[PDB]
């Protein structure tokens, strides 16, 4: 079991879901997928005065009000006050909403996040940063709330799709390129079927050192790819993946990276599998990142007439 | 104007409104009845890169997720950033509104609060608590934000109703019974309409200093009041004149108050018009409070029954 501080809460815990001892009533939220396997792995562990559990439907789309009404409502129904818990059983999107939920519930209650999907376990479950998706865009209605603890498990990621788990993978290189040259060469040398434990755990203390702008990296070209597509076609992990090579495409263009640098981030790519053919955050190396803002129409044309 | 600081956040401006200069999108957000009244003392005084106003209609009501949803709208149809404003100009009801919709909007906004009643002047500006009602009951979801600065104006406490004033009153003596003996003095001897800002002065910093328990004097009888009317026949502040004096029966009863101090905070409220007809935190003397949690269930009954 490996413990991962931040400044100065909370804890994060690593490895196998230990047995959780708690004096006040909880709700654990979970997802239609989540829950039929592994509410029997949660409710197993855990211990309360009691516990009740509301589910959300499956999907992206079901990340707005009516959901959050859902779980505040079940809230309201089963009693809960300001000693209360709730428990976020699944990938990014129940973290979000579980975390927004708590925060404005009371004024702000205690809550404890164990994600499910590889994003969330090294991205979405660390940070605090919680919201709902809008008419006028995603996540544009939330607020800052720190979880009281984070519990990652590797038996979660099990039962994931190859899909969605690769789309995981892509925002680990993602990290990995713009922070630690260290999580670079592991990807690069070892499986990751033998050493997935380690890439987590070096995915985490990046996030970790984070909480910013660089996590962003292939996001401006990967959100233009959703929203011309539209989000029928590629998962969030797939359209950076496209996204990462066209940030790649301008940095090599405005000499941030070699020609070296530009083939080795497309190797790793290309080794977990990773290219799709299709159809502002670049690096200035390999485990580094810059800022670029002012940069001219053509220059950008000039990227974009590779597709790709 | 004067400026009391509160420890480093935010500062009050308790007198003439001043020339607000700022170099974001502001949003000013009031109700029917204030922007008829006051709306053009603000805009007048007011200089950004662009301002518009949201106006929601007069009353408790009103106080929901309906209104939230609107504010929330406006500030999404002009474009708010996370580097804008929102200006709240209204009651307490007005402000709790501004106050969450600008900490869930873009996970956090400055917000500057300009109280327009008495009761909102004394208690709602200082303190952070926002929130709105739902059908489970009132303030139950919220956060805690605080505001850029606060802006105490006396010119707009003319306007208001000779009921609406006596209440934000109620909250003041019951500030003063609990914290300060020489407030308590101040009111007993002197003529409200002669130091309106003095009392109003030392009302700010009573808050400030607390800021928990004592500024419930006369909510635990007072809720149970409302509850019973089912929030129908007395204010906020003329429930809590009926309760602060329940809880002065049980404070004699117990000796913690004489009845020389029983019969001056009677008068007090005689004073400003608060004896309204019956059919835990007491004051320990003048100016001091204490919390009582085992009182047996016979002496509770003997202050039920009416008497003292
Ligand atoms: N700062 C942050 O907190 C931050 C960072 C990154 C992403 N996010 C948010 O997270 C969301 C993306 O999260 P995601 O990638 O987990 O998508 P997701 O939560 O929708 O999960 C993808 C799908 O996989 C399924 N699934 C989850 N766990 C499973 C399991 N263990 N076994 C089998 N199937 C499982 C779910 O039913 C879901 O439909 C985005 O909406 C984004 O807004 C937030
Ligand atoms: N911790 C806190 O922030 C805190 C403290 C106290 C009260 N509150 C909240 O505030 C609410 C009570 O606030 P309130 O007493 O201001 O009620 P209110 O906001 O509804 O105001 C009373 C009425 O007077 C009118 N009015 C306001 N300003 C006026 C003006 N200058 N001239 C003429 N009319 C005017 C309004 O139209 C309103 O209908 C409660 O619902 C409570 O939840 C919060
Ligand atoms: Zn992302
Ligand atoms: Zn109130």
């Amino acid at each position: 079991i490996l413990i991962p501080l931040k400044e100065k809460n909370y804890k994060v815990f690593l490895g196998e879901l230990p047995e959780i001892k708690l004096k006040q009533k909880a709700l654990i939220i979970s997802d239609s997928i989540v829950a039929g396997l592994h509410l029997p792995y949660l409710l197993e562990r855990l211990k309360a005065l009691e516990v009740r559990v509301c589910v959300i439907e499956s999907g992206e789309k079901y990340k707005n009000f009516h959901s959050l009404e859902r779980i505040l409502n079940n809230a309201f129904e089963m009693q809960l006050n300001r000693h209360s818990l709730m428990i976020a059983l699944g990938g990014g999107v129940i973290s979000d909403m579980v975390g927004f939920a708590s925060s404005i519930y009371f004024r702000g209650i205690d809550f404890i996040n164990i994600p499910t999907t590889l994003l969330a376990q090294v991205d979405a479950s660390v940070g605090g940063k919680t919201g709902i998706n809008t008419p006028y865009g995603k996540n544009l209605i939330g607020s800052f709330h720190q979880p009281k603890a984070v519990y990652m498990d590797l038996a979660f990621l099990k039962t994931l799709e190859k899909r969605e788990f690769q789309a995981g993978v892509a925002e680990i290189i993602k990290m990995a390129v713009c922070f630690d040259k260290n999580l670079v060469e592991r990807l690069e040398t070892k499986d990751l079927k033998d050493c997935l434990e380690e890439v987590i755990f070096q995915s985490v203390n990046i996030k970790a050192q984070v909480v910013r702008a660089g996590l962003n990296y292939g996001h401006t070209f990967g959100h233009a790819i959703e929203k011309e597509t539209d989000y029928e076609r590629f998962l969030h992990g797939e359209a950076i993946a496209i996204g990462m090579r066209m940030a790649n495409d301008l940095a090599l263009s405005l000499g941030m990276l070699t020609l070296k640098e530009y083939e080795r981030i497309e190797n790793l790519l290309k080794k977990f599998d990773l290219i799709f053919h299709y159809k502002f955050i670049l690096p200035k190396g390999v485990g580094a990142f810059e800022v670029a803002s002012h940069i001219p129409k053509e220059t950008i044309i000039k990227v974009l007439e590779k597709w790709h």
